[PDB]
């Protein structure tokens, strides 16, 4: 299966994937890295690995749809099957989000549903929780409401902040993003007709 990977940032879930996708054995090939910000970190890792790389800069476009068909012509292009967002920080359109149902996974640092958002550590730290986690899960329409693919509990210390939460959960989330992928690349997981996960 081909897959782009979206990124807005360090791209550490970016390098995670990429090197699960370099395993013998994996169903997966990165195919394009397409980036909203430019001179990224995300990006300096793509090029290292040759992985071609193209920024589609959101703030050039009238609104949230023509942004998307922009990403979604480069998609066109490199004939992808699957999209996954890692540490891509831009709410997608309904027609976008529509078109790839089934297709496209995302990452999130808490354990869904709680935390929804951009800030998930923030509101871990605020509610007092001592156990969160991150998730895999496809994109629906509804941020971070799509249906659950695999998710990782991990430890909240005493005294951590966003700095040291967040450390603790990439380490997960490097384990279950790329897992998620080969699940869905070969075809062992994918959204039944019913909406709800298939493991076929
Ligand atoms: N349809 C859709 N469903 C998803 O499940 C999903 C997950 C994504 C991956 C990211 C999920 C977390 C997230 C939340 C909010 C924001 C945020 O700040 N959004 C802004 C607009 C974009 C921006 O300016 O940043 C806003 O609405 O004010 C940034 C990131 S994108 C996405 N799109
Ligand atoms: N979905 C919103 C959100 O908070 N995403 C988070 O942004 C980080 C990107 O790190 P990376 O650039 O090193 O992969 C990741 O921790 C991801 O869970």
């Amino acid at each position: 299966a081909r897959v782009a990977v979206l990124i807005s940032g360090t791209g550490s879930n970016l390098q995670a994937l990429i090197d699960s996708t370099r395993e013998p054995n994996s169903s997966a090939q990165i195919d394009i890295v397409i980036s909203n910000k430019a001179a990224v970190a995300g990006l300096d890792k793509a090029e290292r690995a040759g992985i071609p790389t193209r920024v589609i800069n959101h703030k050039l476009y009238k609104n949230r749809v023509e942004f998307d068909s922009a990403i979604d012509l480069v998609l066109e292009e490199f004939s992808i099957d699957i999209v996954c967002l890692a540490g891509f920080m831009r709410i997608l359109s309904g027609p976008f989000v529509q078109k790839w149902n089934g297709k496209m996974l995302n990452i999130h640092p808490s354990l869904l549903p709680s935390f929804k958002g951009s800030n998930a550590h923030e509101q871990a730290l605020e509610t007092g929780v001592t156990v969160t986690g991150c998730t895999v899960h496809f994109v629906a329409e509804d941020v971070d409401a799509g249906q659950i693919i695999l998710q990782e509990a991990v430890p909240v210390k005493r005294g951590d902040t966003v700095a040291t939460l967040s450390e603790r959960v990439k380490l997960a989330e490097h384990k279950i993003f790329p897992a998620a992928l080969q699940l869905v690349a070969s075809g062992t997981v994918q959204l039944g007709e019913n909406g709800k996960i298939c493991w076929v």
